[PDB]
């Protein structure tokens, strides 16, 4: 195959697949995510791992993907993934249907739904809580705080993330956008005032996960046209990412990121749309629209920053793979 040729067989990894994904119509939203996740070391180890050792779910079905990708004795092709689809379609009903999906919906349900198999499941080894290797591979926390403006009084809570969505804005970087999100707001009954009072709400980033999946909030509703838009701005993402946490611990303040994945929306709202997975394996780049695999070039990923200046192709979720 040509992307054989391209990629050259010196550079042509050992053991690797590339492998495309049928659309069955508007599933590409769910091949893109499916694609960035393979593409996640971490992840594709974790549930190859799991195929290997039980009862039909969304895991078996992704595990048996995986594998069967894995597993192929061509080292370029084209994989129907019918029955991981007909398992979306049957157990979440809100993709039972052919309109198009919102790819972060599907990313967010499918870790949510392995993450809590995982959790039954080990709720069956012990007595035939604890940590799932879906949260270690993709588990971050943040804290909440909430301070009384009348009395200062802060109040903190954490909660857990799979997936983290940043709002965006024209011509800025994901490091803006992760400033903007520890940025504060203004209704409140602190237990110290026991009235009612007015405050100041913060988001402070406690724990980053290994992989960090960053939902860029495209898709917002415009009070104008009274419907749901696709913001097409530019927003630059590095190849290269430091990020710091609030932990207070002075030995690990940080975790260094190389971006390894990019799920991409291209069109010009959220029904009218195509999803596309830029992927990075080894010392390149590769590009899964559906069942055409191919190979890009790293400098073309700035083509999927989005416009300053309709239809447009924009990176939509950012997969950072930590170095840790
Ligand atoms: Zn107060």
């Amino acid at each position: 195959s040509a992307l054989e040729k391209e990629i050259g067989p010196e550079q042509f990894p050992v053991n690797e697949h590339y492998f495309g994904l049928v659309n069955f119509g508007n599933t590409c939203y769910c091949n893109s995510v499916l694609q960035a996740l393979y593409f996640c070391r971490p992840f594709r180890e974790k549930v190859l791992a799991y195929k290997s050792q039980k009862k039909e779910s969304l895991l078996t079905c992704l595990a048996d993907l995986f594998h069967s990708i894995a597993t192929q004795k061509k080292k370029v092709g084209v994989i129907p993934p019918k029955k991981f689809i007909t398992r979306l379609r049957k157990e979440n009903e809100l993709f039972d249907n052919y309109m198009q999906q919102d790819a972060h919906e599907f990313l967010n349900y499918l870790l949510n739904t392995i993450a809590d198999i995982l959790q039954e499941e080990r709720k069956q080894e012990k007595q035939n809580p604890d940590p799932t290797w879906v949260h270690e591979i993709f588990q971050g926390t943040l804290t909440n705080e909430t301070r009384c403006l009348t009395c200062e009084t802060i109040s903190s809570k954490d909660e857990d993330f799979l997936d983290l969505s940043v709002d965006v804005e024209q011509n800025t970087s994901i490091t803006h956008c992760l400033r903007g999100f520890s940025n504060t707001e203004t209704k409140y009954y602190c237990e110290e005032c026991r009235s009612k009072q007015e405050a100041h709400k913060r988001m402070k980033v406690k724990k980053l996960p290994m992989i960090l999946a960053l939902h860029l909030k495209r898709f917002k509703y415009m009070d104008q046209l009274h419907r749901y838009t696709k913001l097409s701005y530019r927003v630059v993402f590095p190849l290269e990412l430091r990020l710091f946490n609030t932990s207070g611990d002075a030995t690990n303040p940080d975790r260094m990121y190389d971006l390894v994945a990019v799920v991409v929306h291209c069109g010009s709202g959220p029904n009218r749309g195509h999803y596309i997975a830029i992927v990075k394996s080894h010392d390149f780049w590769l590009l899964f629209d559906d069942d055409i695999v191919e190979k890009i070039d790293a400098q073309a990923i700035e083509e999927f920053y989005g416009l300053t200046s309709k239809n447009s192709e924009s990176g939509y979720i950012l997969f950072y793979q930590s170095r840790d």
